[PDB]
């Protein structure tokens, strides 16, 4: 049900250290006469939030592996500005008959040589899954905030809240966003 | 198994009535002096591809419902360029059984009060679903050929060469493309 | 300075006539209890973040402004365009201006490439572009283009969109309070 | 003219300590029996369309080039971009050019905004932009614009990043034949 950081912009200019300080010295190089600048960072990326400059914040790009089910993942899979990779600052009870049901069938069906890709399509959408999801730090900001909200579904909640976690660790961004 | 069109670019500029003939247009009045211009629009449109001149391509839209299964359409979805809308020129022995099985769970599960988003979870990659696909003619160009190649499963084989049918009765650049 | 509407989405199916009446369609088979007005149910589903209904369609505009905006309008990455091949202030504006064309004149006249000779060009000579893009995407430029921050000659040339989306999409703008 | 290195992927996992590292790391957690050679396993992905793995990569890179070209440089729409304020022939571009700035400072001086004086400035006036896309989109953005067909001043360019690319992705320039 998690997310864990597979990979981040480094970037390799002097005094530019993380993809937090590319942003904000993106934003302070594009108006170097702005008495915007001498805000702290999160001081002053909340302007550009605010102002609408998105293009700072497409200067870095972050990837995360998800662990989800299938249904899950397959609305993830709407948010088309990220990029995915798949590999091969009572209710409770009659899924699981079910569910055993369905691996029993699967596993079977590839011993008695059936494949893999025509076995799968028994599989239920509860079935676990691992995606790399690769986008810019604007696309990470808009997803999360609206997959946190209460209109959608909890398991959805939980996974965007796992990446918000590691979104927060990584970006300044998190307190200008009020995060 | 199927695909119908929905919908589709209508010019309303003096001397273009359809879809193609904007596209041809536009190319023509990108260089007016070409003497390629003098081809046949087919003419024109194949080496309009081959400059990789695609912008031409994008003055147009197409959408189509797509009728195939939960695995097809999640594999669909990866193509991102597009947009999509969900809504709510003995293996054939087990699998039926299995089937069978989880729609009863599935109707059941909504009669006993679970909802439908829960219910959802249980059903397998096989389920039918309907789907809007809606890109540019550029994007269906490239999606078209790519999923009737040989690399790519059976089952979408045949659902993208539903869409080709109907993009050549729409679109010249079936000749274009020597399709 | 101005726009034209090229081209627009039309649907081909049994009772849906416009791009507008499938957005609506596609927000209806989308409701099993909201059924308020035809511009209030589109309100909620912008509310929502269910953009995906107004992907469906999908409108062409020719734009004429200068190659200085024209380069900010670039900038719109979701959109797809076309190019095609062609106070005292004020006064000494008008001297450069003819200056600048005079030589471009002059150097295509001895021969020299058209290519070579645009460079010469100011980013204030005209140019015409189509912009194309969905629905969702026309919507948030014109919001954010039309408002404070964004420079004069883009505010007009936005506004100069907006005048086209409220004729095509008449319930949309009603559902967004924007006016002619 | 020129381009420079701003930015690129680190993965931050153990074994995998470049960003091709990275993208050979997903090629291989797909391939069941291809275990051939490093950049070949690449070009053998590159092949067969699996383009997801080389969007797992990002780099940035800074441009120095002119507005002219930069507007071109601007269509490649899956790229994100940020911009920044501040022969006979060849004799006379010199003369207007000149004049153009001369105009440009005396404007500025006397009170007039950077906005409305940049409109008098040529397309062959310097800019500096920052260009940033995944592994996949440089790999067509520089196939495309080092061939034939696109204009000297963009070919120069492209072969620019071309070269950084190449010292970062050696693997993947190997499987595309791309030699310094
Ligand atoms: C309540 C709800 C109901 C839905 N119902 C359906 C349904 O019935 N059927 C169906 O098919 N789909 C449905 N969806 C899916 C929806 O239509 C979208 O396709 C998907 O949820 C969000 O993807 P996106 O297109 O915004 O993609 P994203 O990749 O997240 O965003 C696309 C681009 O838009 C930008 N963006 C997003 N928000 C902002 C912002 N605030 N400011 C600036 N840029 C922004 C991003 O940065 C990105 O560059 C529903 C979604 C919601 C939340
Ligand atoms: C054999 C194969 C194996 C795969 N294996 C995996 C896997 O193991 N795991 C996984 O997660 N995914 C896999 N994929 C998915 C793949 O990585 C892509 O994400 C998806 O198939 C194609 O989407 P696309 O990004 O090109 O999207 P599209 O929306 O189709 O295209 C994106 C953009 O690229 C443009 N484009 C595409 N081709 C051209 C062209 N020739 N010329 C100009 N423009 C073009 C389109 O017009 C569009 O604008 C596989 C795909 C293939 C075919
Ligand atoms: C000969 C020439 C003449 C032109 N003339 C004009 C003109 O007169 N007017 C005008 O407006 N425009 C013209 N264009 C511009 C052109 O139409 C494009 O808009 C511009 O080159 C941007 O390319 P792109 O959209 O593919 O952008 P990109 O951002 O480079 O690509 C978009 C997406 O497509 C994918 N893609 C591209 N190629 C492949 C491929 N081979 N395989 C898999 N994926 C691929 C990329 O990876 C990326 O994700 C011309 C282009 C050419 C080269
Ligand atoms: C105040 C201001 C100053 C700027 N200064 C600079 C500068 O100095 N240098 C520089 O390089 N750039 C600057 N920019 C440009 C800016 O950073 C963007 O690159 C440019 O405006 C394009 O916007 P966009 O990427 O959202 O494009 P768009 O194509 O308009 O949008 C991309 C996608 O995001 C979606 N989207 C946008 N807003 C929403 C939303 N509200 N809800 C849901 N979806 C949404 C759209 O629907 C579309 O699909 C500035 C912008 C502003 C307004």
């Amino acid at each position: 049900m998690s997310a864990k950081l597979i990979s981040v912009t480094k970037p390799v200019v002097e005094g530019v250290n993380t993809a937090e300080e590319l942003i904000a010295y993106a934003a302070r190089v594009s108006n170097p006469e702005n008495q915007i600048n001498n805000k702290t960072a999160s001081g002053l990326l909340k302007y550009c939030i605010r102002h609408k400059h998105w293009s700072i914040f497409e200067t870095a790009f972050m990837t995360l592996e998800l662990k989800t089910s299938r249904g899950i993942a397959a609305q993830v899979i709407r948010h088309r500005s990220f990029h995915f990779q798949e590999f091969s600052p009572w209710w409770a009870t009659e899924q699981e008959k079910l569910y055993a049901q369905s691996m029993e069938l699967y596993n079977k069906a590839l011993e008695k040589g059936i494949a893999k890709e025509c076995a799968r399509f028994i599989l239920p959408l509860s079935t676990p899954t691992t995606i790399y999801m690769s986008g810019t730090i604007r696309d990470w900001i808009h997803y999360i905030e609206l997959r946190t909200s209460n209109g959608t579904q909890r398991e959805h909640i939980d996974l965007a809240n796992a990446c918000k976690e590691i979104f927060i660790k990584e970006f300044s961004i998190a307190k200008a966003l009020d995060w």
